[PDB]
């Protein structure tokens, strides 16, 4: 279901 890491790791 995609990996939301592109904004989950932006986001630290």
């Amino acid at each position: 279901r995609h990996y939301k890491n592109l904004i989950e790791r932006q986001r630290y």
